[PDB]
């Protein structure tokens, strides 16, 4: 359980604002261990896939887009029940619920421009690594402190 | 639009006196609330007693106005979606201790007498508060870049 | 007196030993309580602290802030024992991630740190003096 | 008196649009400088030219009005002793490039023409800047609580 | 054409096991860099070899690729104004204890030989750099919204 | 050698107490990657300060000095590194305010040569000399951190 994994999706919103730092500082004074980093401008075809279960959503074709418009950092991020502690980080789906110190609630105001995604569980996470990232791309190396 | 609700915001004397206006500004900056309005003075008892007209029967009615006269506040105007509910969660509880940590209150003070901040309860009561403290040539109109990526 | 009320945080070998003790100090500080002791000390014999072996692998920092509620909000601060339910903001939100690593430890009840406080400090490292904002942040 | 000298402070219209003017405040609060006067505003074109009039024969003159006048401005007094220097030195060089990290414009500015910030630079100028850009009602004196540690 | 030069930056294992990834990103972002490229690998010991070339006859070039070698690092490509040279000047000096506070060296580390941050110290450096350690389609490309208030 | 087991001597001052900057200062030395050795909190005695401030004691400002920083509780430091007393006083900024870049501790958060909220030792021979006048040798805890790995090589 020490090494659980999950993905960490900066959205062009949060990238054009100037907050990947403020973000990936988050997870690492929490104490998470750094895994994948990627910065890239997703296709079309990829954000569908990592979509899909909200394509026949009313929002899905603009949330397509609008996660097309630019470039965003991809992150994998390792450690003890960090997917369901990732998710208390980033806030909730509407960034009006999302409460202070959280990030969408300190960052962000409206829910088709809120800045980050994070994998929802395990099975989520597993597979949003594997279709962002190559095997290769993730290294393994112990992180101090922790222990 | 829904996109340009506002909100009054006042730094109370002892926000001003400790320090804390840029970390408060900050706070709404970062959220991506849009700056309208900002000023500095030093309120007079009757516009305190307006302000809190609602409050006229309270027993701490005389010693708020009296301490919210005791020095400078700064009076500000945040515009955005949502801005008047979501800047009262920002600021937390009327009590400090039962504001949470990340909040302003909750952060940065103690005793519900001293709560440094301000944030209008209302669309109604921000629209009131809004023209008590300023007059319409001294808020600023201006399309910030972000926000194509603050509002779809 | 209300507003006198005092408390025990202990900053642990894991918080010291990740660089946040400054930081830690900084929440209480920006919250307006005062900070009435503090040191640094390896600690030995732990067993009157607890009813002890990462306790005294290194060092703690032991503090006492004073303040309307602190051992309450000292606690809020802090957040839930498990860092699995501490809200982002709280130092344990922020900062850790399990249980038996813990970075800090505060005062459960008035009763508790009254009993920490003069288990952990001498009475004249408990240093009284009126602060300059005390009076802006209490009525 | 010396304690007692002010200086002139305003953010650029980038510098508001980019969300820096709680962190550029938080800079002179933490300092120790007293706040002495808070506003926002469009400065018209007037103004800014009578602003900027030591340099209406340069070349870049016309420009330099047009974009402080693209947005509104955050202006600023601020009081202590060597205020006007040590505000000079807090927000570095007149090119960012210059300007080292630490300051206002080395942390946060790449290019002169938007360096996101004006100060000052001798008392003289801060006094005809103090006048041209507040009327004497807006300058607040008050004593914070902060100046028996700051000063001597 | 001068606003779109390009450097190379490095956060070393030592700033990756250090926690500082974050806090070095954000110095280039507040400064109004664009981040072009970003990718997490541990370097092979024949690309720190390359890296490093002209270093290689000094003592400290073994200890250098092993400690280089030793732990993950972080490659970047920031684009801007003067990247280059002014990159080197957020960076500091090579030793840590020549860093002035405000630098990311002078501010997070001590030691020559762990110094947390690599920049490439000229143009050609840069291009050297860039093409050493990232693919042209790792380049990202894209018009930042903060560009208008930070470009004339 | 043990070049690295420096030790240096810092103080915030009464006024850095005030001011609410301990836990700033204190983490401008951590994020550094110094080690803290000792730490305790008083209000020093004025024999303490007299002896402390001993090169100064025939200065126009010596009694307004030992006045002062004798007029609240201050934050006794000692700080391990390479160079730490060296790279503190850099850290610290000038004496006078006027004179500390942006960046500094005394640059950031004060204005004037008489509050000039932190002191630190100028040499290692004042260090060693105001360690062991502020503190005990018990006092002076040992520990090693994960990040010593990764600060020296
Ligand atoms: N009502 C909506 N309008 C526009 N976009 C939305 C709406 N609801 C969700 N979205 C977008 O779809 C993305 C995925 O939503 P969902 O997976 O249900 O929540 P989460 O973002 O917490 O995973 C969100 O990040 C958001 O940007
Ligand atoms: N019991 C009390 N004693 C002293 N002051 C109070 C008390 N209750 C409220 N106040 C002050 O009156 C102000 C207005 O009260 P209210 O509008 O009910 O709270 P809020 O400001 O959270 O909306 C508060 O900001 C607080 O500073
Ligand atoms: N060569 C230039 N090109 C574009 N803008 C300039 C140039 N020189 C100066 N400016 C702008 O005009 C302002 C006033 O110039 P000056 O008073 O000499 O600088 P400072 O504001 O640092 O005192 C500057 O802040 C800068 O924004
Ligand atoms: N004297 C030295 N001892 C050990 N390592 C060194 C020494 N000089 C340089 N290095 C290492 O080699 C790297 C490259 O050296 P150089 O190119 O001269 O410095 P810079 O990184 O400042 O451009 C430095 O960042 C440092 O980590
Ligand atoms: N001219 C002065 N007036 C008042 N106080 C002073 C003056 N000069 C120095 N001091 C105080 O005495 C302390 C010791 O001075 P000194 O050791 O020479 O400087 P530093 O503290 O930078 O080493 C200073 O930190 C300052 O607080």
């Amino acid at each position: 359980a020490n090494s659980e994994r999950t993905f960490i999706a900066i959205k062009p919103d949060g990238v054009q604002r100037g907050l990947v730092g403020e973000i990936i500082k988050r997870f690492e004074q929490k104490g998470f261990r750094l895994v994948g980093l990627k910065f890239l401008q997703a296709s079309e075809d990829l954000l569908k896939e990592h979509y899909t279960d909200l394509k026949d959503r009313p929002f899905f074709t603009g949330l397509v887009k609008y996660m097309h418009s630019g470039p965003v950092v991809a992150m994998v991020w390792e450690g003890l029940n960090v997917v369901k502690t990732g998710r208390v980080m980033l806030g909730e789906t509407n960034p009006a619920d999302s409460k202070p110190g959280t990030i969408r609630g300190d960052f962000c105001i409206q829910v088709g421009r809120n800045i980050i995604h994070g994998s929802d569980s395990v099975k989520s996470a597993e597979k949003e690594i594997s279709l962002w990232f190559q095997p290769e791309e993730l290294v393994e190396y112990k992180s101090c402190a922790q222990n």
